[PDB]
C-alpha cells in the first residue's frame, strides 16, 4: 500500500485527494493546519464521496468519486508512516507544514511541493535538519490543473489538465518509492511526468519575474488617474516591458552559468529563454511569433485577461492586495536573488522589478543590493536559512572550521 498525505485544504488539495484517494493500494491522510479547516472538511463531506468533476478536451466530464482515510488537524496521524508527503497550497504557509511533519516524517519519505515555488528545497533543510538528507525533495513548476471549489469538502472542478508537467529531484540517502511513476499513478493519464535535470533549473525556470514585470509595464510610472476599464493582463505590454522581461531572462541564464562555472556536474543546460519556452509550450497557441513581444500579445489562452482593478474616483484602478507580488516576491524573486547573489552575479532588471513591487506591497526585502529588509525574514532567500555560499546551496551542508 502507497500511503500519501495531502497538505492543505484549497483547490489543489481537494482536486489531489478525490484523484488519489481513488487509486487502488492508496491510502490518503489530508493534513490541513488552517486553524479547525480538517473539521470542517470531515464535518461537511459526512458520509459522501469527494467530488471530482474534470472537463475532458472532448466537451464531456468525467466524475470522480473518492474517499480519504482521515481529515485532521493532527500532524501526527497524517504523517506517520506516510510514504509519500504532497504540500498543496500557497507558500507563505509551507513553513507550517514542515514543522508539523518534523517529528513524524519517516527516512524513506518522498517529501513533494506541488507547486513548489522557489526556495522550498532550502526552507525544508532548515526546518528538518538532518532528516532533509535523508529524504527526498522533490519540486513542482507549477499546479497539474486549473481547478476550483464548487461545493466546500466535497465538490471541486478541473478546468482543465496540462500534458506535460516537470518535477526536480534531490534524492536522499534513504530509498523511497519511485518519484515519477508513483506520483503519475495518484494523477492518472496526465499530466505526463518528466524529471527536471537540476533543482536550481527549476528554482529560476519559475520565472519569478514574470507578474511583477506586466504590472510595472503598466502601472510603473502612474500618475494616479483612473482607466474606463480594466487593461488587458498579458496582451496590454508595450515594447518595454518585452525588453524588460528579455533582460531578466537573460539575467536567468547569467546565473545559470555562473553556477555551472563555479560548480561543474550540476547540469542547468535546459535553462531558456523566456522566448524560446513561449514558441515551445504555446506554439498551438500563438498567432504571430517573430519576437517576444508579439508572442505574449498574440498568444490566444491569454485573451479576456485583465489586471486586478477596484472601484475610485472616475473609473478602475490597479488593486495591489494580491498573491502577484505577496507570493512571487518573497517566494520568488529574492530567493533566485540570493541564488544571485552568492553566484556574483548582478542582476540590475531584476533589481530594479524588486524594489518597486515590494514598495507596492508595504515591504522591505532587498535594501541597496543587500538582504537586509525589514520581513528578509518572511523569505526562502538561502542567506536567510544560513545557506550563504553556493556550496552550501547545492549540499545543504554549512561549513565549520578548525584546528
Ligand atoms: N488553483 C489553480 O487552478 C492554480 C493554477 C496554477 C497554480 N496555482 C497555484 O497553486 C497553489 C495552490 O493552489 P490552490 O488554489 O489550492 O490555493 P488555495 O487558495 O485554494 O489555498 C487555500 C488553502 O491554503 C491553506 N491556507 C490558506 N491560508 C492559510 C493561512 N492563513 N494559514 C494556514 N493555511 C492557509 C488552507 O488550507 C486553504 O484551504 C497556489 O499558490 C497557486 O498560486 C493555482
Ligand atoms: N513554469 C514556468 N516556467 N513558468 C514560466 C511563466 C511563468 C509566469 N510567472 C506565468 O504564469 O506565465
Amino acid at each position: 500500500t502507497v500511503k500519501v498525505c495531502v497538505c492543505g485544504g484549497g483547490n489543489g488539495a481537494h482536486t489531489l485527494s478525490g484523484l488519489a484517494a481513488s487509486r487502488d493500494g492508496v491510502e490518503v491522510r489530508v493534513l490541513t493546519l488552517f486553524a479547525d479547516e480538517a473539521e470542517r472538511w470531515t464535518k461537511a463531506l459526512g458520509a459522501d464521496e469527494l467530488t471530482v468533476i474534470v472537463n475532458e478536451k472532448d466537451g464531456t466530464q468525467t466524475e470522480v468519486k473518492s474517499r480519504p482515510k482521515v481529515i485532521t488537524k493532527d500532524p501526527e496521524i497524517a504523517i506517520s508512516g506516510a510514504d509519500v508527503v504532497i504540500l498543496t497550497v500557497p507558500a507563505f504557509a509551507h513553513e507550517g507544514y514542515f514543522q508539523a511533519m518534523a517529528p513524524y516524517v519517516q527516512d524513506s519519505a518522498l517529501i513533494v511541493g506541488l507547486p513548489s515555488q522557489a526556495g522550498f528545497e532550502f526552507q525544508c533543510r532548515d526546518i528538518l535538519g538532518d532528516k532533509a538528507a535523508a529524504v527526498s525533495m522533490m519540486s513542482f513548476e507549477t499546479l497539474p490543473w486549473a481547478c476550483r471549489i464548487k461545493e466546500f469538502g466535497r465538490k471541486v472542478e478541473v478546468l482543465g489538465t496540462k500534458s506535460v508537467l516537470a518535477a526536480s529531484l534531490i534524492k536522499g540517502t534513504a530509498k523511497t518509492v519511485d518519484p515519477l511513476s508513483t506520483l503519475q499513478m495518484l494523477h492518472g493519464a496526465e499530466p505526463v511526468f518528466r524529471l527536471a535535470k537540476h533543482f536550481l533549473e527549476m528554482l529560476i525556470m519559475s520565472y519569478s519575474f514574470v507578474h511583477p514585470a506586466i504590472l510595472f509595464g503598466r502601472w510603473g510610472s502612474w500618475d494616479g488617474k483612473p482607466v474606463p476599464e480594466a487593461p488587458l493582463f498579458y496582451q496590454g505590454i508595450d515594447q518595454a516591458t518585452a525588453d524588460m522581461l528579455t533582460a531578466c531572462s537573460n539575467e536567468c541564464k547569467d546565473v545559470a552559468n555562473a553556477i555551472m562555472a563555479a560548480c561543474p556536474g550540476n547540469d542547468l543546460s535546459d535553462v531558456k529563454d523566456i522566448y524560446q519556452w513561449y514558441l515551445e509550450y504555446y506554439h498551438e497557441d500563438i498567432q504571430d511569433d517573430h519576437d517576444l513581444y508579439h508572442a505574449i500579445t498574440t498568444n490566444k489562452s491569454y485573451k479576456g485577461l485583465v489586471h486586478p482593478v477596484k472601484a475610485v474616483d472616475g473609473g478602475v484602478a490597479p488593486d495591489f492586495g494580491n498573491r502577484y507580488l505577496t507570493e512571487d516576491i518573497p517566494m520568488g524573486m529574492i530567493v533566485f536573488k540570493g541564488v544571485a547573489i552568492a553566484a556574483g552575479v548582478a542582476i540590475p532588471s531584476n533589481d530594479k522589478l524588486i524594489m518597486w513591487a515590494q514598495e507596492k506591497i508595504g515591504k522591505e526585502y532587498l535594501v541597496d543590493g543587500a538582504l537586509t529588509g525589514k520581513d528578509v525574514a518572511t523569505t526562502r532567500c538561502p542567506q536567510r536559512y544560513g545557506f550563504n555560499t553556493l556550496d552550501a546551496i547545492l549540499t545543504g551542508k554549512k561549513h565549520h572550521h578548525h584546528h
